[PDB]
């Protein structure tokens, strides 16, 4: 299923989203 | 035709799809 990250604006899986977001800021 | 597993949900899918699944920081 994919979400859109609140701070960035890509879509992605679920799965992924607090990685993401962890890695990225 | 090659599986190969993705290293955040552990999903598994083509590697030809792996680039594409995984997002990188803008
Ligand atoms: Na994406
Ligand atoms: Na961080
Ligand atoms: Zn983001
Ligand atoms: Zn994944």
């Amino acid at each position: 299923f994919q979400v859109q990250c609140p701070v960035c604006q890509q879509m992605m899986p679920a799965a992924h989203i607090n990685s993401h977001l962890d890695r990225c800021l």
